[PDB]
């Protein structure tokens, strides 16, 4: 089972959804499609 750790890396594009980081925008965009794309466990409030 996956684990949890701190300090992943600083990138010019962070995912306010989960907290991920992508050196490039195009990337963060393809990832965010996972939050709005489906209906996970409470993605966001507003
Ligand atoms: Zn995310």
């Amino acid at each position: 089972g996956s684990s949890g750790s701190s300090g992943t890396g600083e990138k010019p594009h962070e995912c306010r959804e989960c907290g991920k980081s992508f050196s490039f925008n195009s990337q963060l965009i393809v990832h965010q499609r996972i939050h709005t794309g489906e209906n996970p466990s409470g993605p966001s409030s507003g």
